[PDB]
């Protein structure tokens, strides 16, 4: 039954920002930041994108942490659609992060999105509470895509395309996997094209699970966004995507 399955990441996050002022994480969870304004318009600018599709989403999958529930947010208001939380698509942390953080649950988050979130859905997997290499999470992702799709289309068995909002390194991991590699660590062609992974960038893939074959027919697009591609990011990167150390990087050198 699923045919499309659109993938994008969270928007502009607040730790983001050159100098502050940076709001604590909403949840008092660790990493948990919100978006930067600049995240939330990029936000909305996605969500006008989506309702102008002539294949809308008919559900959107969110990451369990603030930033993917709230760059969903606006999309669920355009199309009125229903939103579930799967930590399956949480967020990558490496075994040596000195804290491994863990999302808020449906009643907490709940508090922050009233209403917005659909209860009763399990995860189709829970990432490691010690963290992952990067071959755990491609490892993660690649179990979690027969649990999601078989639970998905024997619940919703007139769905045909569906949204994923999750975080860089899950998206590609999560894409690659579709597309059957065997690693994020790679590119997708001779071109050496690979994954695009801007914030608020999104994926679109057009078809028994494992035995089906998908094509990426929309790779990481921005163009819908005023200020184009920002902070994209791939395996090839050395630190966690959106991490402090990543945008220092990026600013020690622009």
């Amino acid at each position: 039954a699923i045919e499309n399955i659109y993938i994008a990441r969270h928007g502009y996050r607040s730790n983001w920002l050159p100098k502050g002022p940076y709001p604590p994480p909403p949840t008092g969870i660790d990493n948990d930041v919100p978006l930067s304004e600049h995240g939330v318009e990029q936000a909305h600018e996605l969500a006008n994108y989506i309702s102008k599709l002539d294949v809308k989403p008919e559900m959107i999958f969110s990451s369990p942490f603030y930033r993917c529930l709230e760059t969903s947010k606006p999309t669920v208001e355009a199309l009125k659609i229903p939103l579930y939380v799967d930590r399956g698509v949480g967020e990558w942390y490496k075994p040596d992060r000195p804290i491994i953080p863990e999302p808020a649950t449906h009643e907490v988050m709940s508090k922050f999105f009233p209403s917005m979130i659909s209860p009763d859905w399990e995860p189709s997997i829970i990432p490691s509470n010690k963290g992952e290499t990067e071959e755990d999470i491609f490892e993660r992702c690649h179990k979690f895509w027969p649990v999601f799709i078989d639970r998905v289309e024997r619940k919703f068995p007139n769905v045909k395309t569906i949204m994923i909002v999750t975080h860089a390194a899950t998206k590609s991991a999560l894409g690659m996997n579709l597309l059957k590699f065997s690693s994020a660590k790679e590119p997708i062609d001779n071109k050496g094209t690979f994954i695009r992974n801007g914030s608020c960038a999104i994926d679109k893939f057009e078809l028994p699970f494992e035995e089906r074959e998908w094509k990426l027919t929309m790779n990481g697009n921005t163009s819908f966004l005023t200020n184009g591609e920002e902070m994209n990011w791939t395996f090839m990167n050395a630190f966690e995507a959106g991490s402090d150390a990543d945008i220092k990087a990026r600013r020690a050198a622009e």
